[PDB]
């Protein structure tokens, strides 16, 4: 093989270190191609090499595939890039699936939402041909599972179904994520072949479950029971939303219908996995504690009876698209897991969000109080903390543990909302727990979007700073430390985070759909990959200093 000199090797290392959005010039491509055999020893060089290939040229594609098979095994992040819209070559996509096969189900679950999006770039004929022995509108996606009839060998569809058949948690999310994709009216009208593909994925999944062993066949019946339960809940929600009168009158209708099990079948059901969190098995909804929230959207707070005698409160929305919130909460869940991997638990609240359609879905209810209500009832965050968690020896008369949780969650969310460009940040969408956990909700505005003009990049307020004990407190120093530490940890996983956002470009998420080609760059810019770790610390410190000076000047 051709060996490049020291100067060329250094030049190739700079190209290999380029950020994800960085496009290689034709001259850089010629250089990478010239030393393709040398670069085979570097797993990070593979994604740069594949950017040099014109997939419309059969021999160039063939040359690339031979090197792909000789290359040092790629990482999971790089396999996620090979499943994006950029790579439609079936063999390239098979190699990416071969890498995901080596990953644990725990990691696979973290990327499942994006892997379901990646099906849009798969071979639609291969997915259809996998079906064993009409107009798409005649196939109600919700009726597939409820109507059972009396190393490079696997594509993405075959792989996802195979793993789902062995894991009930994976099967739950695969079922619901595919149902939402089938229910996408924008996909149904603009790309009927994609809508047909998603129906075929569901039909393939139902077929594989029915061919499985005793536990696998039971999984199909449990998915059918969940679909039927959700269908019944949607019918109930429609009746409550149509009920003439005030919220009290709607609550009476809500409780009466939930209480009528012979008609609705919602309060007394056989043990079924909760769609929102399938590890939690439910007995039904408690009729007498179900109420609507004060909102024109009419969302309901529902308490589920768990198998172990517990109560699982949820928010169920009908007539709203939960997909943007679903993506943000799954990214927050991933960010929390990555921070925990680096041994940093910032006491975040990645509450569960699951769309059951593009029109309805669940949200895990965390017992908490919005900051606006905290000020109206107690006056301040510190007063709320002194009332529910007092300590004579603790900082400002508050439990040390509660204060530590507050500082950590403030810092965690400060860094996360900045990276995700979360807008519309007011005191009603900032929530607080009696354990000290501060968290964000309602992700209607992301990636720099805001209802007000000129939004600040850092989402800090006077109430947050006062809750810590001011700018001169030991808590404020801890907050700054946790901010730059969380920032450095997340920057290390920028390749992963960006590759997952790249898989969401065609997902019909409002704030992504607005500018799909600029989405990845918006997130990439927040990581400041142009700066070294030391420079990133000072940049994060500058963001905090500016935000604090600006908020106090009010
Ligand atoms: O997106 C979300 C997420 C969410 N979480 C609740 C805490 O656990 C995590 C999820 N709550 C809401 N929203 C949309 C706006 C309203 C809704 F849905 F009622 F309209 N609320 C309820 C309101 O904030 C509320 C009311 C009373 C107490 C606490 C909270
Ligand atoms: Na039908
Ligand atoms: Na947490």
């Amino acid at each position: 093989d051709l060996k490049p000199n020291a100067a060329t090797r250094d030049q190739l290392n700079i190209i290999v270190s380029y950020p994800p959005t960085k496009q290689l010039t034709y001259e850089e491509q010629d250089l990478v191609w010239k030393f393709r055999y040398y670069l085979t020893n570097q797993e990070k060089a593979l994604t740069k090499f594949l950017k040099c290939v014109n997939w419309d040229l059969p021999q160039e594609a063939k040359q690339a595939l031979e090197l792909l098979g000789k290359w040092k095994p790629m990482d999971v992040e790089d396999s996620l890039e090979l499943l994006s819209s950029h790579y439609t070559n079936p063999t390239v996509r098979r190699y990416a699936v071969a890498r995901l096969r080596q990953a644990d189900d725990e990691d696979l679950l973290m990327y499942l939402l994006q892997l379901v999006q990646a099906l849009k770039y798969e071979n639609f004929d291969d997915i259809k041909n996998g079906l064993e022995p009409i107009n798409s509108a005649e196939i109600d996606s919700s009726q597939i599972i409820t109507s059972p009839l009396p190393n490079l060998e696997q594509d993405l569809c075959t792989f996802l179904i195979s793993r789902a058949c062995k894991n009930s948690t994976l099967a739950n999310y695969l079922y619901w994520y595919v149902i939402v994709e089938c229910e996408d009216q924008d996909t149904q009208q603009r790309d009927p072949k994609t809508h047909e593909m998603y129906l075929n994925v569901m039909r393939r999944f139902s077929q594989a479950l029915l061919k499985g062993d005793k536990s696998v066949r039971v999984m199909r019946s449990l998915l059918a029971a969940q679909q039927t339960f959700v269908d019944r809940l949607v019918h109930l929600m429609k009746a409550v939303q149509r009920e003439s009168g005030n919220r009290k009158k709607k609550n009476e209708r809500l409780q009466a219908l939930l209480g009528d099990n012979e008609k609705m079948n919602l309060s007394d059901v056989e043990l079924i996995p909760l769609p929102l969190e399938p590890q939690v098995k439910i007995r039904g909804i408690i009729p007498e504690t179900a109420t609507l929230f004060k909102s024109a959207l009419m969302p309901a707070q529902l308490f589920f009876k768990t198998e172990d005698g517990g109560k699982y409160p949820v928010i169920f929305k009908h007539g709203d698209d939960l997909r943007q919130d679903q993506l943000i909460l799954q990214i927050i869940s991933l960010m929390d897991k990555l921070l925990r991997k680096e041994n940093l638990d910032l006491k975040l609240t990645p509450y569960k969000v699951l769309a059951t359609s593009t029109k309805h879905g669940f949200m895990q209810f965390i017992q908490s109080v919005p900051v606006a209500e905290v000020l109206d009832t107690e006056g301040s965050i510190q007063n709320f903390f002194r009332k529910y968690a007092p300590s004579e020896n603790g900082p400002n008369g508050i439990s040390a543990e509660v204060m530590d949780t507050y500082v950590k969650s403030c810092a965690g969310y400060c860094v996360i909302t900045y990276i995700l460009g979360v807008g519309d940040r007011h005191l009603d969408n900032l929530l607080l727990t009696k354990t000290g956990k501060l968290f964000h909700i309602d992700f209607g505005y992301i990636l720099g979007r805001d209802p007000k003009p000129l939004p600040p990049p850092m989402k800090l307020n006077k109430e947050m700073v006062e809750g810590m004990g001011g700018t001169q407190s030991e808590q404020y120093q801890e907050f700054r430390k946790q901010c730059y530490t969380a920032f450095l940890h997340l920057r290390r996983y920028s390749n992963l985070i960006l590759n997952l956002f790249s898989l969401m470009v065609d997902a019909n998420i409002p704030d992504i759909a607005l500018e799909p080609d600029k989405t990845v760059k918006k997130v990439q810019d927040k990581f400041r990959l142009d700066l070294s770790d030391e420079e990133a610390v000072h940049y994060m410190q500058s963001l905090i200093d500016e935000s604090v000076h600006a908020l106090f000047a009010a």
